[PDB]
């Protein structure tokens, strides 16, 4: 199979005067790549995929497959949603823009059946011929992709290669491996990055990794390399950095984050979402002061 | 304010060889109509509102409206969206087509905040003039709309004017109505219509009045006169059929019954919803068969 | 048509004095209760802190409730659940030999058995005694839930089980119990929830409120019972914010907080792993009292 | 710090004509031994202890004392209590009578608080001058010790050194090991037990150990040796029993599974607890055909 594996970063999406931010979304992405950064997730969860227009989905993968090309790092881009159609549209115009593979979270609030889910993804899968990771986060989407349908998702269709598991259940992980060592299981999920990729994980799909790439980048390579010791004294360094990003929904801790670094000159959101509270400002503000945030 | 209160349908959207059967959908609409339903919800989850293109939208509201001119049914389109910009443009855009009010869930995945739950929903009711029904239905979309969130939307925006609760918490709905008695609460877990009702809520939005729109007429109808016994003994009667409605998500398994009574002439869903498990389809069927349907 | 124990019920709190049970003002706050209405009470229940009762404090706090009610239209429904089951049978054979009107038992609690289980733990409970049962599921503290399924067929097959006090806070098991045996007693077993429980065909509450506020549950669940609901409902809304607050911590912490604040426990004492709460929620609680009235003695 | 880790063994408790079969426990604690089991578990929550009397809560400990005798294997007594002052006194007998430390469960039903929760353990830990391991299992108790508290109590007590976790949450013990690196964290679920060790936990406390004893045993310590390609290889051998042995509540499954292996002669509970249903325990027996069961 094609894989898309290592350590990855789900893009944050910079706004400025309520608009795309596009050379602060090139340097971004370049600060990734200087970083060890094997692979960037553009306009997902943590990008306000939910709050683009249609032609800033579009734009905002086509920087990023230009400011990859010349790199090792691939551009996995967000392709994911609640109707089959669109999914398929999202997932051949990713294709057809240059990207290496596609995310497709599980479609949300509809809550499909495990059967749904099946054809859901085999259609997308279907249709594009590149490779596809699944994304399971049912605090967000309202419903579970099953280990037995991912599973036969794996081993039906040629394009789906693993999972971003995004569960907070590393029961789920073990399932997973046991039944199906073969499949790329990716973290999604910052705070256990180290137990996801002990238990034979490939790889991270990270938010601190906007902040501290590095950190991440070693963290996973370490592990990948079977150097535990050194991979989990990074994953414990990182915890309360990792766990202060979700004080309050993502991505608006790390976004916060961000423009406390001086990485973004503004910290606007779309509505529905907004800027934390100021406890929780301070909150962020002061789990910063201990960590190193490099710069451009 | 204005307000659009008592038995009301949420209607299912039926589909002939994958495009919107609409004369049907006209014929579905009088006989609720006719069996005495106040009003009506075009679109929304139970019309799988996340499958449809933008144009059955419009179709289906005018459809809808048109329907009901000449009746005092009313029409409370479903206009609701993750993006608060889009979701302003749904309420400019159902205002546009004569709907008497809009129903707006809360925002689904993106998981905002309380502050930014209050924007998003003082951003629709300030930039269109109809009646607006919150709709909070955690299990679908990752969040809850705070009692102390609505009650402030109530008490500050006109326009909205209740909320439809579909958490499966009688104790919240105690709450908003023992602190704002003014809130029209209405239910939206048919096994709970009664106690709802009998605690001060206004109406239901419905899945069971597809089916069984007499029975469900009666139930709000006798609760407002506070005749408690008669809406009891009917919520207990539909109690069987209130939860074998979603041995499935909704509305997998009121379509398979609309198909079964011969009330919709096939039996189609848009990806990912699909048709319903084997034993489920039997559950459906064996229970729908305690019950009296009336038919056109 | 078996014999029942309903109405208005209070699960009265055990007052401490020097790690002892202040078996005085154990008796006085009884009395309050039966001036104020009260058609029930629940001695060594877990607002009583069973848990860490001795078993001797265990009966002495029966035998005082029997015998100040006696005179009274007041019934005794004593505590007497169990994880064991040979244990509830003798605390159930136990309670009747003290005098007792009826028991509450609880579902068994850690060790989480079937449904299977639960059947044969309450059929040998209530065929040991013949006296009336009435079961308690709370799975918040418990990790197991009674099944409708469960309740009903006890209720068919055991003439000593009469109802269940729900604590489940999902009036949707409510409405199933009731819909498909509509001769049982639910009890309701959460306070800002009463109303809509007694709306529903509910028979009774037992409360932890009515420590505090006799008058206003004893009201509230006889207007509710005499088909009065706009009154009814009137009082469980005025009693929603005393109602949450006494949960702002695990029960019984704020109701034995309220109780010290109003001067009706002249201590306030907890047996370990218990203690007072929080400063932040003893002013709550404290701040919330001050807008309702309260009986003295 | 004196501590207890290891490969452990949560003892289940053979009953005969409604007895305790003593002849029959002082062998299973024998067969344990001889399969490299570093420590035994008696009468705490797979034995069966709310249903036992003091009485045969000592005489299980005083055999378990006897068979351990002269061996590597140490004796963690059960002595866990939801009311402060019993547990206290169970604490202060299971010192008495010489098992080498104690499991001692968080107060269940009445729900304490953190506050309450640390006065607790305090009062335990300063009655006996033996090592205490905390024991974490919100699912049967209740409630859950913080990671903020067990820390507190781990830094005041000399006597308390680490925690079992039975909360399924990896994250906690990420929290706990990233804070605090010296306690002894010991896994109390046993799907997940190989992901707890290779985060840094230091045993498993375990009940298939009970039917396969040196497999658990071998996982254990590959884990500590940190041959982690082999401990996850037995894991994930592990994973269809380990969950089969929870298809209805602990200890019903492996009462069952040690039955049908001919390791204990008759298949009895205290109500209550009973047998399970014809269908899980055709499910357990079809497992327990994949894999190889030690005799004595
Ligand atoms: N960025 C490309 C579109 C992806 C779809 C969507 N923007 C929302 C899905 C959507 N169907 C979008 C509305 C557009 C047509 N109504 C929805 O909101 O339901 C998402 O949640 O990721
Ligand atoms: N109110 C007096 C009754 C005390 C009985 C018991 N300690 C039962 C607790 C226990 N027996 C465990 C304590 C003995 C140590 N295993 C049980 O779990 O059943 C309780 O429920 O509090
Ligand atoms: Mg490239
Ligand atoms: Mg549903
Ligand atoms: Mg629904
Ligand atoms: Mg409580
Ligand atoms: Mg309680
Ligand atoms: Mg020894
Ligand atoms: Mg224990
Ligand atoms: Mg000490
Ligand atoms: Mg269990």
């Amino acid at each position: 199979k094609n894989i898309i594996i290592g350590a990855m970063t789900a893009l944050i999406t910079p706004f400025k005067n309520g608009k795309v931010d596009e050379q602060s979304y090139a340097r971004l992405i370049k600060r990734q790549i200087e970083n060890g950064i094997d692979a960037v997730v553009p306009v997902g969860t943590t990008g306000e995929s939910a709050t683009l227009t249609h032609e800033e989905h579009r734009t905002c993968i086509e920087i990023a497959v230009e400011t990859c090309k010349g790199t090792k790092v691939k551009v996995l881009a967000g392709a994911g949603s609640n109707a089959t159609h669109e999914a398929v549209g999202l997932a051949k115009f990713a294709k057809e823009h240059g990207a290496d593979g596609i995310l497709s979270v599980a479609p949300f609030y509809n809550k499909p059946t495990q059967q749904g889910l099946y054809e859901h993804y085999k259609a997308i899968a279907q249709s594009v011929d590149i490779p596809v990771l699944l994304y399971n986060v049912p605090g967000r989407t309202g419903c579970e992709i099953s280990t037995d349908t991912i599973i036969k998702l794996f081993r039906d269709c040629e394009n789906i290669y693993g999972v971003k598991e995004a569960s907070g259940n590393i029961d789920k992980c073990v399932d997973l491996l046991a039944h199906e060592p073969r499949m790329m299981l990716i973290s999604g999920e910052d705070a256990i990055n180290y137990p996801i990729l002990s238990n034979g994980g490939k790889g991270v799909i990270s938010v601190t990794s906007n902040l501290l790439p590095d950190m991440i980048s070693a963290l996973t390579h370490f592990a990948l390399d079977e150097n535990y010791k050194e991979a989990k004294k990074i994953n414990d360094e990182l915890y309360n950095i990792n766990k202060i990003l979700f004080c309050e929904s993502n991505p608006i801790p790390i976004k916060t984050a961000m423009y406390l670094a001086g990485l973004i000159e503004s910290l606007e959101f779309r509505l529905p979402l907004c800027s934390p509270s100021k406890e929780n400002f301070a909150k962020i503000e002061e789990v910063m002061k201990k960590y190193k945030i490099k710069g451009f």
